[PDB]
C-alpha cells in the first residue's frame, strides 16, 4: 500500500491531482494505479508517441532514418538546444528523433509532426494502434498550455502505459524500431531528478519526462532490475502551485517507493 500512499500523500502536499500507473510489461496488465481514466497534458510525453509514429512510416518505407531535413532560425521555437545548433548541416530524422526524446527539443518535435501531417495524423496513428483516448492537437509550445478541464494534447495514466508498451513490445513496429525507440528514452538526458534519482546501479530505465504550465509535470518509463526493463510506470500532475524542484522531488518519492516495493 506504501506507493498508493505517496501518491495520495503527494497529492495532498501538491494541492493538485496525480495520475498513477505501474504496468506489467509482460502480461500488459495494471498492477496498480490512481485516477487511471483522468485527462492529464502529455506535455514532452507526447515525443515517444511522436518518434513512434515516424518509425511506423519509416517500417513501412514513407520515411527514412536517414533523411536530412533543412530548416531556417525562423522555425526555432522556446527550447531547441540541438536544433539551433544545425541551421547549415540540418540534421537527419534519426537526428531529430533523439533530439525530441534525449534532449526534450521543442523544434526537432515541431518538425517531426511536419513529416506525418501534424498532431490530427499523430491522434489517427494512436487511433489506429487501438488508443481511442490519447489526442494531440496543437504544435509546440502551445500544446503545454494545460488550461483546466481541457481535452486538447491530452492523455489517461492507462492509456499512456498502455500505448507506451505496445511501442516498446507489441506486434505494431518492426524489432528494428522498437529497439531504436526504446534506446532514445535510454539516452534521455533531461529526466535527472525523476526516476532516475531512485534508481538503484545494475537496473535499467527508458523514459520521457514532460513539463507544462499550471505546475504540469509527469515521466512515463520502461524500467526493471537486472539491466533489463519488466514494468512501465506514467506519473503526471497538473495544477500545483509547487516549484519544479518539489515536483521533481514528488515523483522521485513516488519512484523511491515502486523501486522499495517492488
Ligand atoms: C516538455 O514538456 N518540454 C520541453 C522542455 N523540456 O522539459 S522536459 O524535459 O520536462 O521535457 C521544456 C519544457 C517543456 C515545454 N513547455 O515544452
Amino acid at each position: 500500500p506504501e506507493t498508493l500512499v505517496k501518491v495520495k500523500d503527494a497529492e495532498d502536499q501538491l494541492g493538485a491531482r496525480v495520475g498513477y500507473i505501474e504496468l506489467d510489461l509482460n502480461s500488459g496488465k495494471i498492477l496498480e494505479s490512481f485516477r487511471p481514466e483522468e485527462r492529464f497534458p502529455m506535455m514532452s510525453t507526447f515525443k515517444v508517441l511522436l518518434c513512434g509514429a515516424v518509425l511506423s512510416r519509416v517500417d513501412a518505407g514513407q520515411e527514412q532514418l536517414g533523411r536530412r531535413i533543412h530548416y531556417s532560425q525562423n522555425d526555432l521555437v522556446e527550447y531547441s538546444p540541438v536544433t539551433e545548433k544545425h541551421l547549415t548541416d540540418g540534421m537527419t530524422v534519426r537526428e531529430l528523433c533523439s533530439a525530441a526524446i534525449t534532449m526534450s527539443d521543442n523544434t526537432a518535435a515541431n518538425l517531426l509532426l511536419t513529416t506525418i501531417g501534424g498532431p490530427k495524423e499523430l491522434t489517427a496513428f494512436l487511433h489506429n494502434m487501438g488508443d481511442h483516448v490519447t489526442r494531440l492537437d496543437r504544435w509546440e509550445p502551445e500544446l503545454n498550455e494545460a488550461i483546466p478541464n481541457d481535452e486538447r494534447d491530452t492523455t489517461t495514466p492507462a492509456a499512456m502505459a498502455t500505448t507506451l508498451r505496445k511501442l516498446l513490445t507489441g506486434e505494431l513496429l518492426t524489432l528494428a524500431s522498437r529497439q531504436q525507440l526504446i534506446d532514445w528514452m535510454e539516452a534521455d538526458k533531461v529526466a535527472g531528478p525523476l526516476l532516475r534519482s531512485a534508481l538503484p546501479a545494475g537496473w535499467f530505465i527508458a523514459d520521457k519526462s514532460g513539463a507544462g504550465e499550471r505546475g504540469s509535470r509527469g515521466i512515463i518509463a520502461a524500467l526493471g532490475p537486472d539491466g533489463k526493463p519488466s514494468r512501465i510506470v506514467v506519473i503526471y500532475t497538473t495544477g500545483s502551485q509547487a516549484t519544479m524542484d518539489e515536483r521533481n522531488r514528488q515523483i522521485a518519492e513516488i519512484g523511491a517507493s515502486l523501486i522499495k516495493h517492488w
